[PDB]
C-alpha cells in the first residue's frame, strides 16, 4: 500500500496567510478572526536586528504604520500590541475563511504541516518534526518569515509553529502562535547554539512497525532485549531512552504486527550496532524519525479530515 | 536554507472531491463545471474484478444508479458515459469552487503533487514522480481511487494522474484524466507487470546541484568526463542516458553554482561505482531522483501561486 512523508491538506490555512508591511519590511502574516499575527521582527531594518530594543522599536509605529495585504484588498488597522515575539494587529474585518481553530505549544519529537509562504502566498506543504533539540529542519528562504505549521483534528486546525529565523547551521527556529520560542532562540541576529540533537528513539520503532506492516521485514531478528539494556545502546548511539509511555504508545502498532515493541528494540539495537549493509528499509537507507506513532496509524487506516 | 520533498498548497483541488457511490462500491471522484470523473470500476463488484466487460457492465446501469455526493448535498445525475478507463457523469450544477484548469498528460520523469482521498474527503498531500516505468511509489489504501494528481501554474491547476490500482508488487498505477492508462496496465485484477524500472539521471543531477546550493560539497571531485564514457557507467547501473537536452534544462544550476554539467556527471560517476561510505547529501544516504531541475529552481525562487 505504500509509506510516504505526508502532509495535512493546506485549503483551511491558505484562506488565512496575508501580507504584512511595515515601512521596508514584508513579511507573511496569519489572519484568523480580527486579528493579524506575524514575527514582531516585521518593524526592524536589517541594521535593527544586530541588537534591537523592540520595546523602544514599537514606539515609534502606530496602527497607520503597518499594512495589511489579503489578496489584493487592504486590510484597515485599528489597534497594535505586542506579546512575546509575536506581533498582533487588530484589523476592522474578521475573516470570512477563518476555520474553527486552536493555538497548542507541541512537545519536542512531535511532527506537524508546514505551509511556506512568500509575500502572503502559498508556495508549498510539506511535514515536519520538532527536534528534541527544539529546531525543524525546513525549506525557508528569506521572505517565509510568518510561515505557519500546524495539525488537524477533522475540522480544527491546531497552529503550533510560526517561523521567524534561519539559525547560521542552516535549521531553523520559531516561536508558537503565543510568541513563545521553542527552545533558547531569541530574534537577533547573533551566532546562536542549538546543542546536541537526539534521535526520536519512539517514531523509529513506529517506523520500523510501518515496514513490516508494508512488507519489509528482513531487519527482524531472532533477539529481544531490556529497557534499560536498549536505553544503554540508545544513549551511545545519541538516541533519546524509551519509557513505559513510549512503550504503551506504541502498542495498536505491536497489537497489529504480532512483534512486542522489546523484539522491535533488539532489531534496532543489531541496525544501530552493525549498520544497513547496502539494504533500505521503506526506500530509504537511513532510520527515519519524523514519523510519530500517530503518523504511522493515520497512514495505515485512511483517516480523513 | 534548507531543501525538502514539498507538495503544492491542495487548496484548489479539495474543493473539487466528491464521493461517487455505485451500488456497493463507493470511490473518489473529480467535479469540474457539471462533470464528475472517477474510475469506470466504480461500476464493479468484487468478482467482476476478475475480468470485467465495462461495455456490457455499463450497460445495465442508469443515470439513478450513479450517486454524486459533495459534503452532505447530493448531485443529480443527468448523463453518463465511458472515456477510455474513465466514467464521466454529467450533474445538473456546476461545481462553483471549479479553479482554473487544464487536463495534462506528463512524460515520465516529471513530478506531481498527489491529494490522497476516502469517500471524498481529503487525508494528505504528498509529491510523486511518475517512473520511466509508470508507475508511481505512493501512499494509497483501499477507497483511495480516484484520488488526483497534479501541479500548479500561479492560478491553473494541471491534473495529469486519476489513481485506479495497485499492482501485487506494492506500486501503483492510474491514468490521465482522459482515461488512458500511464504503462500497460489494464483495469483488471490479474497480474501484471511493471518492468525494470530506470533512476532518473536529470533528476538526481538536480538534486547534487541543491545540495551544492546548500553547502554539501563533500561529493565534488576534481575529474570531469564526457556524455558517451558517463552514459557507459549509467547503462549499468540501470541509469537512463543523458542527453544534449538534459544538459541545457541543467544550464540554470550549472550557471549559477559555477560547475560544468559534465564535471557533475564525474561526481555522479564516482558515487555509483564508490558509493556513500557512510556519508549522507541533503539527509540521505542514497541519490534521490524524484526532483525535477524545476523543482529544484522553485525552491531556491520561492516561486508562489
Ligand atoms: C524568516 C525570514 O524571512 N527572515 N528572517 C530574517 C532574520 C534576520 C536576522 C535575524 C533573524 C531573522 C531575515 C528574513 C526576512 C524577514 C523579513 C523580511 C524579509 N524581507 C526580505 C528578505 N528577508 C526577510
Ligand atoms: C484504488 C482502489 O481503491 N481500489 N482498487 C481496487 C482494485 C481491485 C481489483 C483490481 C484493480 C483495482 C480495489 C480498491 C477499491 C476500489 C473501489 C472501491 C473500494 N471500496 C472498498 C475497498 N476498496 C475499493
Amino acid at each position: 500500500s505504500g509509506f510516504r512523508k505526508m502532509a495535512f491538506p493546506s485549503g483551511k490555512v491558505e484562506g488565512c496567510m496575508v501580507q504584512v508591511t511595515c515601512g521596508t519590511t514584508t513579511l507573511n502574516g496569519l489572519w484568523l478572526d480580527d486579528v493579524v499575527y506575524c514575527p514582531r521582527h516585521v518593524i526592524c531594518t536589517s541594521e535593527d536586528m544586530l541588537n534591537p530594543n523592540y520595546e523602544d522599536l514599537l514606539i515609534r509605529k502606530s496602527n497607520h504604520n503597518f499594512l495589511v495585504q489579503a489578496g489584493n484588498v487592504q486590510l484597515r488597522v485599528i489597534g497594535h500590541s505586542m506579546q512575546n515575539c509575536v506581533l498582533k494587529l487588530k484589523v476592522d474585518t474578521a475573516n470570512p475563511k477563518t476555520p474553527k481553530y486552536k493555538f497548542v505549544r507541541i512537545q519536542p519529537g512531535q511532527t506537524f504541516s508546514v505551509l511556506a509562504c512568500y509575500n502572503g502566498s502559498p508556495s508549498g506543504v510539506y511535514q515536519c518534526a520538532m527536534r528534541p533539540n527544539f529546531t525543524i529542519k525546513g525549506s525557508f528562504l528569506n521572505g517565509s518569515c510568518g510561515s505557519v505549521g500546524f495539525n488537524i483534528d477533522y475540522d480544527c486546525v491546531s497552529f503550533c509553529y510560526m517561523h521567524h529565523m534561519e539559525l547560521p547551521t542552516g535549521v531553523h527556529a520559531g516561536t508558537d502562535l503565543e510568541g513563545n520560542f521553542y527552545g533558547p532562540f531569541v530574534d537577533r541576529q547573533t551566532a546562536q547554539a542549538a546543542g546536541t540533537d537526539t534521535t526520536i528513539t519512539v517514531n523509529v520503532l513506529a517506523w520500523l512497525y510501518a515496514a513490516v506492516i508494508n512488507g519489509d521485514r528482513w531487519f527482524l531478528n531472532r533477539f529481544t532485549t531490556t529497557l534499560n539494556d536498549f536505553n544503554l545502546v540508545a544513549m551511545k548511539y545519541n538516541y533519546e531512552p524509551l519509557t513505559q509511555d513510549h512503550v504503551d504508545i506504541l502498542g495498536p502498532l505491536s497489537a497489529q504486527t504480532g512483534i512486542a515493541v522489546l523484539d522491535m528494540c533488539a532489531s534496532l539495537k543489531e541496525l544501530l550496532q552493525n549498520g544497513m549493509n547496502g539494504r533500505t528499509i521503506l526506500g530509504s537507507a537511513l532510520l527515519e524519525d519524523e514519523f510519530t506513532p500517530f503518523d504511522v496509524v493515520r497512514q495505515c487506516s485512511g483517516v480523513t479530515f
